Formats: C-alpha cells, structure tokens, sequence
C-alpha cells in the first residue's frame, strides 16, 4: 500500500526518488511547476513531448522526471477533461510501478494554468489517490497554497 504526505514547498527541493512535472504536450518550459523542474533538471526536457492524458519519463541530471500532461480545461468539455485528468494520473502510476520507483513528488495536475480558472484541487487530488493507490510508492504531494495544504491534509486523514 502507498503512503501520502503533503508539503507546502517548491517541488524542485523534493527529497523523493522521482518528480512529476505538470507538463504541456509540446514539452516547452512555461510558468509554474514546469519552470522549477526546468531550472533544477534542465536536460529532463529533451524529447519530453507527449500527448494530453499521457506521461513520459526520463533520467537526467541525477533525477527521474515524469512529464505528465493533464488536460487544459479551457480546451475540453468538463467530462472529457475529467477522463483525460484520470488518464494522466494512471499513466504516472504505471511509470511508478513498472520502474520500481519507491517515492515520488507530485503536484496537482490541471489546477493552475490548465484549470480553466476553476478550483480543481479536490477533482485533481481524488484522481491522484485513485491512480497512485495502484502503486506501493511513498507519494509526497506538493502545493504552494497554505489553504490547499490543509484541504489535502484533511483529504489524506479522512482515508484513516
Ligand atoms: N514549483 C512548484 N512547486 C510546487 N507546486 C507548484 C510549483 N509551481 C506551481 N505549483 C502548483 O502546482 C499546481 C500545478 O500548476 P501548473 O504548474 O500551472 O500545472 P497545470 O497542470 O495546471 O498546467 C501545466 C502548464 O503549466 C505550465 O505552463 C506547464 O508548462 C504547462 O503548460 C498548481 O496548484 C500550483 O499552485
């Protein structure tokens, strides 16, 4: 069974074996989690392009980086977005399992640039739990907002 912790910190300072980048399909660098990952592990972006709802892994700069492309909710219906967000997290979980990754730093996919201006913390978190429950990884969830930290902690606790 996996364990779940939440850290309010820059994901680039994570102490885990692997990190999930909240990526775009083209594998370009832009504002958010993507900028911090690009600065700390710059060569992790070579050939990282991958379709929406998929993940692509690389070892570079002494780190395992998992480029997960959540949907942009401005570009899909709510139902299509929900399906694609679930897919992105399952793709991440499959990479964790197949590669025997013991611990992973994960941000909440599609909750920033890709949120279509809605609060999607719980939508994204619940897909994170569903997908990563299929692993035995130690998952550390990273956010920047104190109010999110508390909501995520409450969500973790409720599963006990
Ligand atoms: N350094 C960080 N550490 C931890 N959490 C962070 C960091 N930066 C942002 N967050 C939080 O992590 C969450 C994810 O926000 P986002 O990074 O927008 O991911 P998306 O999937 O919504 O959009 C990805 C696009 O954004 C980029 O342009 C990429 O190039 C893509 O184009 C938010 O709640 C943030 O508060």
């Amino acid at each position: 069974a996996p364990s779940y912790r939440v850290r309010r910190a820059d994901i680039s300072g994570h102490g885990e074996e692997a990190v999930v980048n909240a990526a775009n399909a083209k594998g370009t660098v832009s504002d958010g989690v993507c900028r911090a990952v690009a600065k700390k592990w710059p060569s992790s972006f070579k050939g990282a392009a991958t379709p929406v709802g998929t993940a692509k892994m690389i070892r570079a700069d002494g780190m395992t980086v998992i480029h997960a492309v959540g949907p942009n909710f401005s570009t899909v219906t709510e139902a299509e977005g929900d399906r694609e967000l679930a897919a992105a997290y399952r793709a991440v979980a499959s990479i964790i399992s197949t590669n025997n990754i013991k611990s992973v730093a994960v941000p909440l996919l599609s909750t920033g640039t890709f949120s279509g201006g809605k609060d999607r913390v719980m939508q994204s978190l619940n897909h994170l739990f569903t997908a990563l429950d299929a692993t035995d990884a130690d998952v550390v969830i990273y956010c920047r907002d104190k109010n999110w930290e508390k909501k995520i902690q409450e969500a973790i606790d409720r599963r006990t």
